[PDB]
C-alpha cells in the first residue's frame, strides 16, 4: 500500500484505488497501473522533474529503504497477476531488489523528489510506475 500527496492530488496504484478515489477521479491509465484523485487537503510531497537513474525506495515486506539504480521509463512485458492479465505495462522502470505484491505503493525517491511508486516485481526485480512526466501534478 501507499500514495503520493502533491497539491490537491492523490496518486495511487490503479489496482489499489478506493470507492472515493474513483468517485473523485482526475486521471487513470490501466497500462501504467496509475490513478490520480482529488483531495480536500493540500499534500506535502514534491514530484521530481529530472532523468535520475539512482534513488531509494521503501520495501514494506522488509521494513527497509533500499538504495537502487533503475532503468528509464519503458514499455515492459509484465506477467499475469491477481489484478491484471499478462500485458505490456508502459512508463515502467526496473531495479534489482526485493518486492512482493503488498509492496505496491512504496515510494521511489531521488534528490529531486518522488520519482514513482512500486507497481511490479518478481525474480529479484522490482518495478516502479514513473510519475515525473505528469507535469500537471505541479499546478491547479
Ligand atoms: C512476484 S513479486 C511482485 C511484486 C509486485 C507486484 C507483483 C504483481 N502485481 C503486478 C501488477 C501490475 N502492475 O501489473 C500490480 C499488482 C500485482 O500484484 C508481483
Ligand atoms: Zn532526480
Amino acid at each position: 500500500s501507499g500514495a503520493i500527496y502533491v497539491g490537491n492530488y492523490r496518486v495511487v496504484n490503479r489496482h489499489l484505488a478506493t470507492h472515493n478515489d474513483w468517485a473523485n477521479l482526475v486521471w487513470e491509465d490501466s497500462s501504467r497501473d496509475l490513478l490520480v484523485s482529488s483531495t480536500t487537503a493540500q499534500g506535502c510531497d514534491t514530484i521530481a522533474r529530472c532523468d535520475c537513474q539512482t534513488g531509494v525506495y521503501y520495501c514494506s515486506s522488509r521494513r527497509k529503504h533500499y538504495p537502487v539504480s533503475f532503468s528509464k521509463p519503458s514499455l515492459i512485458f509484465v506477467e499475469a497477476s491477481e489484478y491484471y492479465p499478462a500485458r505490456y505495462q508502459s512508463h515502467l522502470m526496473l531495479a534489482v531488489g526485493h518486492s512482493e505484491p503488498g509492496d505496491c505503493g512504496g515510494i521511489l525517491r531521488c534528490q529531486h523528489g518522488v520519482v514513482g511508486i512500486v507497481s511490479t516485481g518478481g525474480n529479484g526485480l522490482v518495478g516502479f510506475a514513473d510519475v515525473r512526466d505528469l507535469l500537471w501534478l505541479d499546478e491547479e
